[PDB]
């Protein structure tokens, strides 16, 4: 419909942008903005809208004139895609339906799989054996292969794809997918696949938050229905989303009301008590998730490196203290929050994962929660149940906050920058305080390195704490009023954290430093020569020290200051004095959270120890152990391989 | 009265433990698992030590076989993993 029209409008509306290109040789994209157009004719905008098929074409046509005729003509007719970065109504995937194909559309959402790069076909020419070379035939990207019944030149059949003449372009395929983090209540994770060619191939990875805009298609795909089956979004222009789409939204008077309960006096204890009002009690452990949501400040020296910012937390505890119910309030109070389980059914839950495709059997690399919720937390109910997979790569998600996949030729650096507040159960189906941490734990000892807090939720049978626990559980049963209103309502809870993680990034001082350095000289030589001279009992480390420190720093943004003062160092410090209290680590605090070994107690008695009775005799009259000593020294050599049996009373070491 | 009841009819454990969700008794059967962890020798180990009758270590062994915790490295042999 009036094609030359529409190019003359185009001619005549092409020019900055233009300039831009024109300056730059290497650069072939076009990005037209749809604001221009309606400031400059909004008849063709609506005509873009109607049928975006004849409309792109068109427009190239005219830009490429708009660069041929008036000087600065490129020697050669490069392809100039045409770009097209707005739209006056941004869809989302859950809104998206059949009722926007063939128009020019724009979703955002975040991408949860990606392929790799594969040479399309475009302008297929057909070759044959007789006459009949020229035929060619116009592919789609996201259709399949197509073969001509039969030759009209000639009417041959011997029909055969001529590689050689054949125009091949970039092809990729992604999956872009609602934010589940972002948008959560209406529960609907439905998602629309899309194409990326030759100009937007290798533009984004997967868990980021992209606004595309592009002509949604669709592909047939057998007689089994009708009508069509499966539309897929031939993208037209891919961007990142703003720094205000993806985040949480604020009014002045919601910013000023934020201020004025930061001046609020007892603004941390109101915290406290506002996470989750439900469960009675956990005081510690509510304040150590206070602590974990307003995280520490994200820094990145000049030298390259980058310093962590996120504090996880780990809550073991046997089975009946409400620790799922934890990490439910949490999951809704947080700003940005996945909340998942151990026992994921999908192929990746939290590390990603290159699996293969239905459409083509093609490896696509899959996200998990630990991607999709980039800056923002991953609560990972029953943690201590992960597959093999999932428990080589977690070691660099936390640490390095970074996901190197290069598995299925997907070569991908993710950016796992996530606050892991998970919660595991004992193996054995209830914690012992007579045994060590990561004795009873699933976890391998290397990841308990990693959590900045670690609090035991063990329950304890006394008349006073079950009293209580039980009135406050017949009072929210009963429908009490105070009991299930938190000083803060959790709407306004949740926007205060955003804007403390947003706006309010803490220094250090010299004071706070003064007593971090005071109370790490304390706790180190401490008593460390005590029993052991091989392996001195270590009470702290300078992983602990940075542990402290985005405490420290967590402290003063939970109130809102941008300087961290004395009080917030001294609430860091007892918060991670009454851990390593609850936790009982060790005799000395030996800090057993990455050997699983105290190295008075057992890896010292581990070493004297390493037949069966004679040398059990021995051990008895030597004085290395007791009976059940010896005991539980042989049974830890047989599962070591250090007192395995060739023979029946014997307990050899390999 | 009716929970007093069921937990009398059911007779969960000898002093009273949550059997419905930890089938372990606790005061007596998860300790003995823990002090557990040759198949002719484990058995002579377990009478002078009494945690449990000849019958009664035959099926910890064997329910540990099970998930894997102690397995039998070879003819008559039982080492935990
Ligand atoms: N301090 C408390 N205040 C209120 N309710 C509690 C408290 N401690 C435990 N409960 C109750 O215990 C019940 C079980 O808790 P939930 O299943 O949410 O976590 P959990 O029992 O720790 O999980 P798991 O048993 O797998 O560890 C809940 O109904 C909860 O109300
Ligand atoms: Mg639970």
């Amino acid at each position: 419909m009036d094609r030359e029209e529409m190019i003359a409008r185009f001619a005549k509306f092409l020019i900055n942008r233009l300039k831009d290109l024109l300056t730059v040789t290497p650069k072939r994209s076009l990005a037209i903005d749809w604001a221009h157009l309606n400031s400059f004719d909004p008849e063709l905008a609506d005509e873009l809208l109607n049928n975006p098929e004849e409309a792109i074409a068109s427009a190239e046509d005219a830009i490429q004139i708009v660069l041929r005729e008036p000087p600065l003509l490129v020697e050669r007719e490069f392809k100039v895609h045409a770009r097209f970065y707005n739209l006056p109504k941004t869809l989302l995937v859950k809104e998206l339906g059949s009722e926007h194909i063939n128009k020019l559309i724009q979703v955002e959402g975040i991408i949860t799989r990606v392929s790799e790069v594969k040479p399309f076909v475009e302008k297929a020419v057909f070759v044959c054996r007789d006459c009949g070379n020229e035929m060619v035939r116009l592919q789609r990207p996201y259709e399949n292969l197509v073969k001509p019944a039969k030759c009209d030149a000639c009417g041959s059949r011997n029909i055969e794809l001529d590689v050689d003449k054949s125009r091949f372009l970039n092809f990729q395929s992604f999956r872009l997918q609602d934010r589940p983090e972002s948008l959560k209540g209406g529960q609907m994770p439905r998602f629309v696949d899309a194409i990326l060619l030759d100009d937007l191939v290798d533009a984004a990875l997967p868990g980021d938050r992209v606004l595309v805009t592009g002509v949604l298609r669709v592909i047939l795909e057998q007689r089994e229905k009708r009508p069509i089956f499966k539309k897929i979004l031939e993208v037209n222009h891919i961007e990142q989303l703003s720094k205000e789409i993806e985040e949480l939204e604020i009014s002045p008077e919601d910013e000023q009301k934020i201020r004025e309960l930061a001046k609020r006096k007892d603004i941390v204890d109101a915290i406290v008590d506002s996470i989750a009002p439900a469960i009675w009690g956990h005081r510690i452990v509510k304040k150590g998730i206070a602590l974990a949501l307003f995280g520490g400040v994200q820094r990145t020296l000049p030298d390259g490196t980058k310093l962590r910012g996120e504090s996880h937390v780990l809550l073991v505890g046997d089975p009946g203290v409400a620790k799922s119910q934890l990490l439910r309030y949490v999951a809704n109070l947080a700003p940005r929050a996945i909340y998942t389980s151990g026992k994921s059914s999908s192929a990746a839950g939290l590390t990603a994962a290159a699996v293969r495709d239905e459409f083509t059997g093609s490896w696509v690399l899959e996200a998990g929660v630990l991607v999709l919720a980039d800056g923002g937390f991953a609560l990972i109910d029953e943690f201590d149940k992960m597959s093999d997979r999932d428990r080589s790569a977690i070691h660099e998600a936390l640490e390095q906050q970074t996901i190197s996949i290069s598995k299925a030729g997907i070569t991908a650096t993710l950016n796992s920058r996530t606050t892991v507040i998970a919660a595991a159960n004992p193996k054995f189906g209830r914690f012992n305080r007579h045994k060590s941490l990561p004795e009873q734990l699933d976890l391998p000892p290397t990841l308990l390195s990693r959590f900045d807090l670690i609090f035991l939720l063990l329950d304890e049978p006394d008349e006073k704490v079950d009293a209580s626990i039980a009135e406050h559980i017949l009072k929210v049963r009963r429908g009490e009023a105070e009991a299930v209103t938190p000083k803060i309502p959790y709407d306004l809870l949740k926007k205060y954290i955003a804007y403390a993680r947003k706006n309010v990034h803490p220094v250090l001082s010299r004071e706070a430093m003064e007593e971090i350095k005071r109370y790490y000289v304390k706790m180190r030589k401490g008593l460390r020569r005590g029993d052991e001279d091989g392996v001195q009992p270590i009470p702290i480390t300078a992983r602990q020290l940075e542990a402290l420190i985005r405490l420290s720093e967590a402290h003063a943004r939970m109130r809102l200051s941008e300087t961290v003062t004395r009080e917030d160092a001294r609430a860091a410090i007892e918060i991670i004095e009454a851990m390593m209290k609850t936790i009982a680590v060790d005799e000395e605090g030996n800090l057993d959270v990455s050997i699983l070994e105290v190295g008075k107690s057992s890896k010292k008695i581990n070493k004297i120890e390493k037949p069966e009775e004679k040398v059990i005799e021995a051990a008895k009259q030597a004085g290395i152990g007791t009976k059940a000593d010896i005991e539980k020294l042989l049974n830890e050599l047989k599962s070591d391989g250090r007192v395995y049996e060739p023979r029946a009373g014997f307990y050899r070491v390999i």
